[PDB]
């Protein structure tokens, strides 16, 4: 191989020559600012300069280029980057920069900044991101761009930089079938105030929008306002959109086809070879559809579900390269799509089962056995969805194992076996709450309404406590009534906009039995909802997690497996 | 911050092929006409006189062709690709060349490893050549330990052609050392004459400074009759200069004359309970104990070997691996002066305690645990004390473990519990030899004479071989107190077959005592007793060797009586 320490010897001879302007004998003039470079420097970085300089053009042999339309600090960084290596990438330069290294075709930069840009895409830049990768030919920024473009904008499709978008580029997304709409509608009136943003700029393209569209609404309202904002005396559109709408035959989206289903984590494994698996139940398909494995087998992980719909992982364990487990504090994000996990900003510290809940757009991972273990071991942090980090919240005044969080009246509610706690996010404290008189613990809660339902504890049992939030106190309802000499598994959570628990029970010398019931609110009883047969449903496990979230059925598969 | 994963790399093969494309050049080297087209960054960052050579502003600086003389095409084309690629990729022939020409260009990095790669090979005969190389460009490092070599081989050699052309200086500073490794005093007069008698007339005054430095010891006995047959005619005041030389000049002994023939010890009973093992000496004259620095300072179960020219070297061995005993195929050879310990080229099989034998000038290593799973488990493995390299001979007919090797009549002869087999050097094979009627183990054999002694074995089995007779024979059994056992050590000593034995009883202490062996007498006469206010335990696992030493440059072992 190459003798590393000559190369970086080398390099810094160079960056010492390039700082004290030695041997220089090229000068870029950019508006009026003098950089002294080297030939070879820039020759051996950017494609560019080596067609510069050994082309035989006039400038082979002048020694002053004035090269335009290129930007001082960008120009810098890039050169320095070439003398040095380092590359210092922020948040807000990084459009022009890639500006410049297209311009320069420096291919390290340009990788750089687009794994750059790869890693920043989010909602708020999502617009732009797409319009800058279609200015720049870049395939993988345009594709990562068309995902996330069409979901979180066909969750909001508020974007100022939507109007000012390429004929080409609307039609690709519209087009599309892979937008995120709970109804066909959205779209359409989206597309309406698109075209509406000008009103002859936009007509050529009028008879190319609708060509997209579903035919469903190319025939009902919103097409008399076109007429209403229709260029005077124009006969060359009304009526061709009148006998126009033969073609394109009403066929369903796939944003349409999301429905409430229970996600399952780290469940028995079919196959002997794997540890664990993921699965997921359908209380309307009545099916049992497979789950991507979780990142390296991430075990010991906490889930949550934002009310975007959105599924997050945090904390866990891997086997480390017989027992043998290293916690890593590795973050990841779900497809809902492309069925895979996308990896996201780790976290500072590394968690075992940790409490994953949202609020104000915030994901909040309380405790979860973390590796300091100081005096604050009951440090709590909550990460930012729009900047893409993690930041410290108020620790939590008691240090507590074995616990479960929800979110209620935009508040942090951490439950333990007797204690509760509940955290302000405006002010940044913890209050304290009403006392259980039961010790019961390893349970879970689901949040309902403004009242939180604390299901079993202990195996778990049928206790049930109920608490108000509004009257600040925990009272009993009643106790779930399953067959005796088992152990359910109680799992609480929110459907069809009612409390139903996943309880499966396990009898003597009797395999596991799955069933779940609807609890009337008002009743205080838990009625049979459904009956869940053991032909589609295999066992799970006991260390297994259960959420409320919408999945597609089309994307994901059904999982082969005997009943 | 250097980052060497990406750029650097990328930077300096896209370099190295702008250079093989003749790309983006604008300077070109000529030498003896042949064009050497490169760039002018990379020959500033590299050579330390191509920077003032661009940079300084002269006529040179703004000229696209220069005509750079005095240095060789290939050296220079070497340089250039080392700049490009980092790599040097010297031989052993053009060493000398190519310092040359770094020294002029002044390029620092491959001045560094020319010179590591010139002080790593002074063998046995380039030390006057390149002393004077070191002499015409001044090297430190290079002039100090072609010094010590010359001082160390010269003076057993003293005939070498490339000694007659020295300067002045190097041949007043090599003979005026203290450090001169003769035990005698007529030698190094010889050599100054025969130095003096091949270029006379030319160098009288260099002549008379020589007689000074030789003094007065070596000044009287002869000096002056051969100068008379030799002087030029009508010469006087140096008849009155060469008399002046006999009373003045502090005539002071030398220290080559302390070649006391000792005993060389290694793994003894460390002092300090911080070491586990140490090596010592023992002065059969003087009646002293002196100590030796560890080779490795951590590795142990060394074999020593000590060749005809008095030099003691170590291979092999086993050190801790200390996590939180691995073998090691390290060479090591140990400094007559220095009392420190200079490594050489290493084995290419991590032997355990290996049987190290010199014969013909070749060091001959034998068995030893080479890696134990070997498809021919009985093989061995040379070493050339010249060419400074490891040769594979034919291997060994039988696997044997706990044998002994020795030398006799230039012949290689290794011992094992039974069999004795002979290597014949200039065929390159293994004649089978007398087998022996007693089988023993853990024992060695000495070659004193033309006989072989293999003492001890399980004992006091002295068994001796005789080479022109072909035979084992009995001769005796040595006086050792009963309930003991004995520790058998066979060594020549002042050219007199000779013993070192210690006895171990219950509840007893270990004595140790040399006694006097004699061939027709077939009895060990009480030769010496070695005090134990002098000498301290020493063990188990130590190994005995004959050789001479320096006592000024060691230290005595200090030990309570």
């Amino acid at each position: 191989q190459i003798n590393t320490e000559y190369a970086v010897s080398l390099l810094e001879q160079l960056k010492l020559f390039y700082e004290q302007q030695l041997f220089t004998d090229i000068v870029l003039i950019v508006e009026g600012t003098e950089f002294p470079c080297h030939k070879m420097v820039l020759a051996t970085c950017s494609s560019y300069f080596r067609a510069m300089f050994m082309s035989g053009l006039s400038e082979s042999k002048q020694t002053h280029v004035h090269l335009r339309n290129v930007d001082a600090a960008t120009l810098q960084i890039i050169i320095t980057y070439a003398y040095t290596g380092n590359l210092a990438m922020n948040d807000s330069t990084v459009e022009q920069l890639y500006e410049t290294a297209c311009f320069l075709q420096v291919e390290d930069v340009l990788q750089r900044c687009r794994e750059y840009l790869i890693k920043k895409i989010n909602a708020e830049n999502c617009v732009r991101l797409l319009s800058f990768a279609d200015l720049f030919s870049c395939e993988e920024l345009k594709q990562s761009a068309k995902r996330m473009v069409e979901h979180k904008f066909t969750a909001v499709y508020h974007q100022d930089a939507f109007m000012q978008l390429s004929h080409d580029l609307l039609i690709d997304i519209l087009s599309s079938d892979n937008l995120n709409v709970e109804k066909e509608e959205t779209v359409r009136e989206a597309a309406m105030l698109w075209l509406e943003y000008n009103t002859e700029s936009r007509s050529q393209y009028l008879s190319s929008v609708l060509s997209q569209i579903r035919i469903d609404a190319l025939s009902e309202v919103t097409q008399r306002a076109w007429f209403q904002g229709l260029p005077p005396n124009d006969k060359s559109v009304v009526v061709q959109g009148l006998y126009k709408s033969m073609p394109k035959f009403f066929k369903p989206r796939l944003g349409m086809t999301k429905e409430e289903m229970m996600i399952f984590i780290e469940a028995s494994s079919e196959n002997p070879c794997s540890l664990y698996s993921s699965v997921c139940y359908s209380p309307q398909a009545e099916k049992v559809y497979k789950l991507c494995s979780p990142p390296a087998d991430l075990h010991k992980v906490g889930t949550v579900v934002t009310p975007d719909n959105d599924i997050y992982i945090a904390g866990g364990q891997v086997p480390l390269k017989q027992t043998a487990f290293r916690t890593v504090n590795c973050f990841y994000w779900f497809d809902a799509q492309q069925n895979t996990w996308f990896p996201k900003t780790p976290m500072l510290f590394v968690r075992i089962k940790p409490s994953l809940v949202c609020c104000e757009g915030y994901i909040y991972a309380i405790g979860g056995d973390s590796v300091g273990g100081e005096l604050n071991r009951r440090t709590v942090e909550r990460y930012d969805t729009e900047k893409d980090e993690w930041t410290m919240v108020s620790p939590l005044p008691c240090a507590w194992q074995w616990s479960a969080a929800v979110v209620v009246h935009d508040c942090i509610y951490v439950m333990t076996l007797n204690l509760m706690y509940c955290y302000f996010p405006r002010s940044d404290s913890w209050v304290e709450m009403a006392m259980r008189q039961t010790s019961r613990s390893f349970a879970s809660a689901a949040a309902f309404g403004d009242k939180i339902f604390y299901i079993g504890g202990l195996g778990s049992s049928v206790t049930v406590e109920i608490y108000d939030v509004n009257k600040n106190e925990w009272k009993m309802a009643a106790n779930i009534p399953a067959k005796r000499y088992s152990d359910p598994c109680v799992r609480a959570v929110v459907i069809s906009n009612s409390l139903c628990v996943f309880m499966r029970e396990t009898h003597l010398n009797e395999r596991a039995k799955y069933v779940t019931y609807q609890y009337d609110l008002e009743l205080d009883r838990w009625s049979l909802r459904q009956h869940i047969s053991e032909r589609v449903l295999w066992d799970l496990g006991r260390d297994f997690r259960c959420t409320v979230g919408k999945l597609y059925p089309s994307c994901l598969e059904e999982s082969p497996w005997k009943p």
